[PDB]
This record gives structure tokens, C-alpha cells and sequence, in this order.
């Protein structure tokens, strides 16, 4: 299958070189897999989700996405036009309020909820969790991301947006999950992207077109936009039977585009997420 005039990020994860416009992907498209988006929620009713998204849990007064962030990240995972895995099942967990903020105890509660809730859903190809959030080091936030991963969910987290070593941010600094840096359309590290030894992989994160609230779309930048490229790719490869939740991050790093990125400081991986599609 091919999507012509795809957003640059989709095109980039199906190509060995930058500057193409076509997203080459197997027509299976993540059917049978589930991705939990733990964020500000999802506008489930966006025509771009085709009825494949629903809210399962909120920690606030409403389940509605009043922000747009969560809907953007959900769109890059599995919307029709803007998504990596175009036939995946999207579940929204709202741990962030409509200003994009949330206490660590609510974020911990949300990860433990997904570890339980996956057991009463139909996801034969497997479960991904996408966390486009973080702040300063907490051993509790890390420990909870480790519990979600250990329970059999592929966990993708944002490296963070401070142009700093990700080692001082959670859940970014938790070794056992998949920590995602951001690249731009010329194969440069996004100027805001965290780096360091703890990073596993880079995705597209600068000028990413995806879904937004009120049935709209817009372009935003961040490791928040890169993370769902990787969660999507993991759901996609799990549907193909090429890897499992336990080892998807390591399989994505093995099969990645090597050495193509610039402004990668010594000690950080030069690995860019790639689906390895052959028609
Ligand atoms: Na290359
Ligand atoms: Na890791």
C-alpha cells in the first residue's frame, strides 16, 4: 500500500533517505493491535479515527480532550491520513488536564490502570502504550513505566524537550521502556530534543501534521510527536508478527536507519525508526 503526499514523518519511516513524499506500508496496517494514548484524552468523534478510538478512563471532571495534545498524538499513531498504523484500536487515558499538566500520582495511577484494563480488551496482536509527557526525575514514575512494560505492554515515552541529557527526566530515564528522541525533515536532531545513553531510537518530531480538537488538524513540534511514530510502528510490526511487546524496542533499533542523523552528541544512538517495507 502507498499514501501519496503523506506528511513528511510517515514518508520518512518508510524510506532509507530523507525528502520523499510517499508512505509505503503493509495493508495489514496494525489491525488486531491496541495502542493506549495516556495524555489529555482523544476527540474519539474526529472523522479521522473512523470509529476506531474511544475514551476508557479519565482522572478529571470530563473525558473530553479540551487541549488538543492527546488527539494530535493519537492521530500520529493511527488516524486514516496522519497515522502510522491506520487500522489499530486507540484507547484514550486522560492523566493530563486541558492545560497539559498533571500530578505524578495521577500519571502513575494511569499506567497501572492500562496494565489491568488490557486484560478485558480484545487485542490479539498486542498492546502498545504511548506516553508523550514527563518532567523531573522520580523513581516512582520510572518504576510505574517499568511495571507497565513488564506486564506485557510495549511502552514508548518522550525523551523530553529541554535540549539536555534525558537521564534527569521521567519516565524518559527508565532503561526498560523505549525512550524516543525527535528528528526534523533534513535528518537533524530537533533543536529541542533530549539526548543521552538512555535514548533507544529517534522518530520525526519537528513540524508534524496530525488531528486536532473541533475536527481540525495542525502542525506542532516535540518529542511528544516522535513517540507516537514509534508506538504506531511497534503496533504495525506486532500485527505483522515480526516482534513482541517484550522486544519491539530492540527490534526497532536493530532494523533502524543507522548513522543518517546529524547533531547527535557522542554517546547517543544514531538510529531513526524505519518499517523496512518491500512491496
Ligand atoms: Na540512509
Ligand atoms: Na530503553
Amino acid at each position: 500500500a502507498a499514501q501519496t503526499n503523506a506528511p513528511w514523518g510517515l514518508a520518512r519511516i518508510s524510506s532509507t533517505s530523507p525528502g520523499t513524499s510517499t508512505y509505503y506500508y503493509d495493508e495489514s496496517a496494525g489491525q488486531g493491535s491496541c495502542v493506549y494514548v495516556i495524555d489529555t484524552g482523544i476527540e474519539a468523534s474526529h472523522p479521522e479515527f473512523e470509529g476506531r478510538a474511544q475514551m476508557v478512563k479519565t482522572y478529571y471532571y470530563s473525558s473530553r480532550d479540551g487541549n488538543g495534545h492527546g488527539t494530535h498524538c493519537a492521530g500520529t499513531v493511527g488516524s486514516r491520513t496522519y497515522g502510522v498504523a491506520k487500522k489499530t484500536q486507540l484507547f484514550g487515558v486522560k492523566v493530563l488536564d486541558d492545560n497539559g499538566s498533571g500530578q505524578y500520582s495521577t500519571i502513575i495511577a494511569g499506567m497501572d490502570f492500562v496494565a489491568s484494563d488490557k486484560n478485558n480488551r480484545n487485542c490479539p496482536k498486542g498492546v502498545v502504550a504511548s506516553l508523550s509527557l514527563g518532567g523531573g526525575y522520580s523513581s516512582s514514575v520510572n518504576s510505574a513505566a517499568a511495571r507497565l512494560q513488564s506486564s506485557g505492554v510495549m511502552v514508548a515515552v518522550a525523551a523530553g524537550n529541554n535540549n539536555a541529557d534525558a537521564r534527569n527526566y521521567s519516565p524518559a530515564s527508565e532503561p526498560s521502556v523505549c525512550t524516543v528522541g525527535a528528528s526534523d525533515r533534513y535528518d537533524r536532531r530537533s533543536s529541542f530534543s533530549n539526548y543521552g545513553s538512555v535514548l533507544d531510537i529517534f522518530g520525526p518530531g519537528t513540524d508534524i501534521l496530525s488531528t486536532w480538537i473541533g475536527g481540525s488538524t495542525r502542525s506542532i513540534s516535540g518529542t511528544s510527536m516522535a513517540t507516537p511514530h514509534v508506538a504506531g510502528l511497534a503496533a504495525y510490526l506486532m500485527t505483522l508478527g515480526k516482534t513482541t511487546a517484550a522486544s519491539a524496542c530492540r527490534y526497532i533499533a536493530d532494523t533502524a536507519n543507522k548513522g543518517d542523523l546529524s547533531n547527535i552528541p557522542f554517546g547517543t544512538v544514531n538510529l531513526l525508526a524505519y518499517n523496512n517495507y518491500q512491496a
